[PDB]
């Protein structure tokens, strides 16, 4: 059954060097023994194995090279969502017809025959547990029944095996995963540092020999720079390198004269490799460096102390998140009046955190969703947040996201509910989170009783002295000497209560006259504006 | 041979160590049916999944000749929030129905409660199914709060003898589970000063009961 034609090493698969020695001592471990030994024991063979993960870390791979591993014929590749058909009896005929060759060559070539392979590809989209209540019966109650009575019947086969690839697998039946079905599963994760050497090894060997690399590449520090990069965004990478050092090469010649062997020479690639890693590759596990833009749009400006408490309180927080074993899991609330701007200081401490993994979670995304969209798509950002050895979460505005308004009072409880239950949820074992939360109005969240649930509260304030007004103003740099000395006149007397937003807007409104009518606008406004709580 | 249904209620203040001691209860008995249902599983249900998933675990449960199932974090499972108030109508009265369902002839069951709001349960009348409860208190002295300090083995001798001056002349309302957060936000300090920010933070935690 087997021959020598195979080397683990010509396979091309880094990475993944447990969940293969595993697999092949259990799965294939009597595929191989001499059959005189194996027919005196007399034990059947395994009958599929189950693969899940996140996607594009290689289980497709995995799955071909097993198949080409152990002689067997060509994969039936399928798509679970293009099985289904609207008429009566259709469906169950697709997921009949696979296992046809099989059933044939068992009947004619007694115990000498081949080994089939057949492949699904997310198998959670077809078989979902069955309803159990009379009248309470799924709409995809027939297709489970089909491939169960097929994978395992009352004709026997022995010609076969079935491999399982799926996301989610705590949406799969119960009595398909029992020993005589899929009965080994194995878990594909994001690699390691090791596990992202072996493959810029593997994937730049080619030109390693064709002699196209400079002198200078180093692959410790490729290694070093990605952190969260997937198997299939490192040969994207790659290619973007060498593609962008190729059109340089072009558009030199023509607007260069370098010549052919100076050229050729010049075909060596050494920064274009940096170049794409920085404006090319997006992660999809990583941290985003576009989002920053929206929601710092003026930068932190100091104007007194409490930027810099809040600023070292953030800091503290990290440094727990990061070095304790007790609690992987922290919390931590910013509350103050509304246009204080609490928004960019959280953001400007999740920038400023260093970590892997950084994600935002606002609104502003979440129009005219029903409330169980919303809690879908709540529980998507942590589920994908769960899969990492450090990240951090932010969510926004919690009033927006909960549907609030005075009169009633009137919300809703779903999301409500959803949000207390994940914020006491510890991630898997040996990783750490970090959530921060951003809100104005803190009583109604202490009547909902979702106010202890955070581990701790920072206050952000809002300017409270003239002195303060007026190092802004200079900050920003707008009014002259004078005029900046005619305000202090003014406005001497130490009654100022405004937030940084509305101040901005007002600076912008006022310069909507000419150099005559300007501080006189400007000070109407002041004055007009709320002095006091 | 009377009773071949039971059923204990674990309530007490919120940060107190309930599902712990339930969990530990539960581990210790040696039968060979043992489950936990938990409602952070059940992220975005509606009413009906819910009542279906609580009737497949008890299902399952009647087939064994011993079990012991646990509930934990009733209120959670029924929606609750005091503005209103709202719940599901639904998930209780299955709940209430399940209490007191005996099993098939012959075979023994045991169902152990857990929540931190007993008289909202005693408003909606249902301290009447369960048979009995148990109360689990929190850390009310100063020799405890020591003996607790030693045992988690955190702070040497001399910072041990400045905070017995400072604590034994008042009572302590303090948690079990907040003493650890507590103990890990003070240790992040320069080696001076993680006296004064525990003392501080103690301080400011402990209220009135
Ligand atoms: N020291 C500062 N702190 C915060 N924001 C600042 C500071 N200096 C300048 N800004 C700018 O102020 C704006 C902050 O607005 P932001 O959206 O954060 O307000 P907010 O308080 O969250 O708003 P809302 O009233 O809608 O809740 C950003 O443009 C930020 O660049
Ligand atoms: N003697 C003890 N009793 C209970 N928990 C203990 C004890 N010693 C240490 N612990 C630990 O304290 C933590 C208690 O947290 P736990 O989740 O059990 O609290 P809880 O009562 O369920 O909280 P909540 O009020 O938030 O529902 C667990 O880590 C438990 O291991
Ligand atoms: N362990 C690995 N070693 C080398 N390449 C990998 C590995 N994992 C993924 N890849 C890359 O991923 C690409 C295909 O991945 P794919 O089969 O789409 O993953 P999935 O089946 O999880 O969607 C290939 O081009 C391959 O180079």
């Amino acid at each position: 059954i087997i021959n020598p034609d195979w080397n683990f090493e010509k396979m091309g698969i880094g990475g993944l060097d447990k969940e293969f020695s595993d697999i092949f001592r259990r799965a294939f471990a009597s595929r191989v023994f001499p059959p005189e030994i194996v027919e005196q024991m007399g034990c059947k063979h395994v009958k599929g194995i189950l693969l899940y993960g996140p996607p594009g870390c290689g289980k497709t791979l995995l799955a071909r090279q097993i198949g080409k591993m152990l002689n067997a014929r060509e994969p039936k590749v399928v798509n679970g969502p293009e099985i289904l058909n609207k008429y009566v009896g259709e469906s169950e005929a697709n997921i009949r017809k696979l296992f046809a060759d099989a059933e044939e060559e068992q009947r004619r070539l007694g115990a000498n025959s081949g080994l089939h392979i057949i492949i699904f590809d997310e198998i959670d989209a077809i078989c979902k547990q069955r309803g159990s209540m009379a009248g309470s019966t799924g709409v995809h109650d027939t297709v489970v029944n089909q491939l169960l009575s097929k994978i395992d019947g009352v004709e026997q086969l022995n010609n076969i095996l079935v491999i399982g690839m799926t996301n989610r697998p705590d949406l799969i039946d119960e009595a398909l995963l029992r020993p005589g079905r899929l009965e080994v599963k194995m878990e594909i994760g994001l690699p390691d540092e090791k596990g992202r050497l072996q493959i810029l090894h593997i994937h730049t060997a080619r030109m390693r020999g064709h002699q196209l690399l400079s002198a200078d590449v180093d692959i410790k520090e490729l290694a070093v720079e990605t952190k969260n990069f997937s198997g299939a965004e490192l040969e994207g990478l790659v290619r973007a390198a060498q593609s962008t050092a190729m059109n340089r090469h072009i558009k030199a010649s023509t607007k260069v004269e370098v010549d052919m062997e100076k050229a050729e020479s010049l075909q060596v690639t050494r920064g274009d490799f940096l170049a794409s890693l920085e404006n090319d590759i997006k992660p999809a596990f990583g941290t985003n460096q576009e989002d920053y833009a929206s929601y710092i749009m003026n930068g932190i400006i100091k104007w007194g102390d409490p930027v810099t408490r809040v600023l070292d309180d953030g800091e503290l927080l990290v440094q727990q998140t990061k070095n304790s074993d007790r609690t992987p899991l922290v919390s931590v609330l910013l509350e103050g009046p509304p246009h204080s701007g609490k928004t960019a200081l959280a953001a400007k401490i999740a920038e400023e955190s260093n970590f892997p993994f950084i994600k935002i979670c606002s609104p502003d995304k979440m129009i005219g969703f029903s409330e169980t969209a919303k809690c879908q798509a709540m529980k998507k950002i942590f589920d994908d947040a769960y899969k990492s050895q450090l990240s951090c979460v932010v969510v926004d505005d919690i009033e927006r996201l909960l549907d609030y308004v005075p009169i009633g009072p009137r919300f809703s409880n779903l999301v409500l509910q959803a949000l207390l239950v994940l914020l006491k949820k510890a991630p898997p074992q040996g990783r750490k989170l970090l959530i921060i939360g951003t809100t104005s109005r803190k009583d109604v969240l202490q009547e909902m009783e979702m106010l202890n649930a955070f581990s701790t509260t920072i206050h952000v304030p809002n300017i409270a002295t003239g002195e303060q007004l007026l190092e802004a103003l200079e900050l920003l740099g707008n009014f002259k000497d004078k005029e900046r000395t005619t305000i202090a006149q003014q406005v001497k007397g130490k009654k100022v209560w405004i937030g940084i937003k509305k101040l901005l807007m007002l600076i912008e409104m006022s310069l909507q006259m000419d150099p005559e009518y300007r501080v006189r606008k400007f000070l109407a406004l002041l004055r007009e504006e709320g002095a006091s709580p």
